[PDB]
């Protein structure tokens, strides 16, 4: 399924609890699933940005 974006539960759950568009989170997990590390790393990438 290349014409569909996957989003595992862990990343999905946190994504919904964090308020981030998992789609915006280029998932690289087996089957195009946005991995937890993907959402977490990005979520922090935003907060990491100071200026």
């Amino acid at each position: 399924g290349s014409r569909e974006v996957a989003a595992m539960p862990a990343a999905r759950r946190l994504a919904k609890e964090l308020g981030i568009d998992a789609s915006k989170v280029k998932g690289t997990g087996p089957g195009g699933v946005i991995t937890v590390e993907d959402v977490k790393r990005w979520a922090e990438e935003t907060a990491k940005a100071t200026a």
